[PDB]
């Protein structure tokens, strides 16, 4: 299993660590962003995820001009200084288009190209696209998350969105699937998805997961956001043992170390996965 | 449903337990360190008065009794926690039981003259560990070893319901042997006995990551999660708090799974 973008490839026979580079200001961003990316690359991240719109519960929307200002210079600088792959965490067709031009490898849209023109703009780049499940939108998703059967519903959603991208001329082989931990889900919904994650392999597509420092850990352990490293590594290991291909994290070094132990364990397994 | 009974209490192995490592005014400090590990969430404390590392210094009976017995006794009196004792000597097994120890954790699987009978006398749970690097099929050797020791114990009057099995990570085993047993750990459930593992800070992590003994936390956690996801019942560690947290995540995952195990 491999992805192709920007005249290079990514080999997904072993788990990759995707380092989070949030570039939403809180009350020199370009230089600090590149310093941060550098540490993460040295720590072993093989993909950096650049995000200019907070997608957290309750988050406010960001204008296209502001998102571009935050994201595009950062993507460019990384693409010319380093060789690491670059995912852009955006829903906006103009950010998708512009990101690609300055060297982005993966469109990582939490809205799965649901915005006007997103689907065509992503098709136009030819880049790999990650489709994520979210119930509702970031402003209201955590109000009252509800499923009769969360796995079945997320699974159906992936069927529908794969089709949607196929119809738009994006081939199955470009797609990644992310069950969207924390995006319109309570505690038990998240753990049901984590527990049954290997069953999403039936699509024969790369799985991407992001649980780092999330409330599914915070609420379970009753610890604050800075106190979640051990819990984050447990979630990472659990996902990667079930054949998850990309692990989106804040703490790169520690995750990279944990993924080696997982790689050593899987290569000594006969069938290369846990279920 | 699994359960162990000792010293009038019981250990419920429906979820994974963290066993904290305690190496033996040193009595006051041992009790301080027991206290911190309990606070961190260890439900078993493993006490050793002969360091069971390969090549460590052998001690006499008198010396081991003098080190271990006071500490076991102190912990038994002050705390509710279970107490594992790392010993191979019948006298230490015998005296440890008298002062409240719950588990005889013998890395030599009761091979020393008299250890088997002393263990049987106590009525206590016994952990059988594999030890000896060269094997055709490391899993099958360890598995064959367990069938043999289970029989040897049963023969001496120790019921199956008392036994725990430990494949002995890092004991006469190179990197690839260790990862083979870890990868196949779930297969040891055919015995229907508790599984205890101890990989914390070992060279199977140090060599893989190329870091020193104080920098192996993440890999140690990775090993614990890997074992616990396979239904391992007791995890032996240095870093109690971090392992307990990781086990909580594993427990939430296993609870949402129809199978209660990964294979
Ligand atoms: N592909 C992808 N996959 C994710 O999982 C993700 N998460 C965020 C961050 N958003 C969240 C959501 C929930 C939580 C919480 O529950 O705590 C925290 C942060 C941003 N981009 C993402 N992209
Ligand atoms: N039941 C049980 N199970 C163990 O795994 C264990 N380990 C030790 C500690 N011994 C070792 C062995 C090897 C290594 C290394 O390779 O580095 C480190 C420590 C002591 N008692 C133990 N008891």
């Amino acid at each position: 299993m491999k992805l192709f973008a920007q005249g290079t490839s990514l080999d997904l026979s072993h788990p990759h660590v995707m380092g989070i580079l949030n570039v939403t200001p809180d009350s020199n961003s370009l230089i600090d962003a590149v310093k941060h990316a550098n540490l993460m690359i040295n720590a072993g991240a093989t993909i950096i995820d650049v995000g200019g719109e907070s997608t957290r519960p309750g988050a406010a929307e960001v204008s296209v001009e502001e998102e571009l200002q935050r994201v595009i210079p950062v993507v460019e600088a990384i693409a010319q200084r380093f060789e690491v792959w670059i995912s852009v965490d955006t829903s906006k067709p103009e950010v998708i288009r512009e990101s690609a031009k300055v060297g982005a490898h993966i469109i990582n849209d939490i809205r799965s190209l649901s915005e006007p023109g997103a689907l065509e703009a992503a098709a136009e780049t030819g880049l790999p696209v990650c489709l994520m499940h979210m119930q509702g939108n970031p402003k209201t998703m955590q109000e009252a998350p509800k499923y009769d059967d969360v796995f079945a519903e997320v699974n159906r959603y992936f069927i529908e969105q794969i089709a949607r991208c196929e119809q738009a001329g994006i081939a199955k082989e470009k797609l990644l699937l992310d069950p969207g931990f924390g995006f319109g889900k309570n505690l038990s919904h998240n753990y049901s998805l984590l527990a049954r994650l290997a069953e999403f392999h039936h699509f024969n597509l790369p799985l991407l997961v992001g649980m780092s420092r999330k409330s599914m850990i915070g609420q379970l352990l009753n610890v604050g956001p800075s106190e979640r490293l051990s819990g984050s590594l447990a979630c990472a290991v659990i996902a990667a043992m079930q054949g998850a291909h990309i692990i989106r994290v804040h703490d790169v070094k520690e995750t990279v170390e944990a993924m080696r132990v997982v790689e050593a364990t899987l290569s000594a397994k006969e069938n290369k996965r846990y279920e």
